[PDB]
């Protein structure tokens, strides 16, 4: 599914992103619209052979099971490929795990480079929430 932006963070808030961990919903949405194009089906494949899954990215070296990333773990405890589906549960449950580990929102590359210290709240302008 191709997400709208304002009918994902309507999806985010009502799932609990808006301010976890101290990060507004916007920073969200900018994070999302930058690693996937708010797309769920969105896949990246990286040069140590693991695999970026889903609306937010998420890495299967750390965050989930896709059979292919030798020595990996799966700290989300999913198959990769619960985080391609239209219903975005599991990578919202998922992205607050990887942001309460540490580095905050700077797990996130596109969001470190081109989300923070921005306007984050242009990305929610507009949307009835
Ligand atoms: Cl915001
Ligand atoms: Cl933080």
């Amino acid at each position: 599914k191709v997400f709208g932006r304002c009918e994902l963070a309507a999806a985010m808030k009502r799932h609990g992103l808006d301010n976890y961990r101290g990060y507004s919903l916007g920073n969200w949405v900018c994070a999302a619209k930058f690693e996937s194009n708010f797309n769920t089906q969105a896949t990246n494949r990286n040069t140590d052979g693991s695999t970026d899954y889903g609306i937010l990215q998420i890495n299967s070296r750390w965050w989930c099971n896709d059979g292919r990333t030798p020595g990996s773990r799966n700290l989300c405890n999913i198959p990769c490929s619960a985080l391609l589906s239209s219903d975005i549960t599991a990578s919202v449950n998922c992205a607050k795990k990887i942001v309460s580990d540490g580095n905050g929102m700077n797990a996130w590359v596109a969001w470190r480079n081109r989300c923070k210290g921005t306007d984050v709240q242009a990305w929610i302008r507009g949307c009835r929430l």
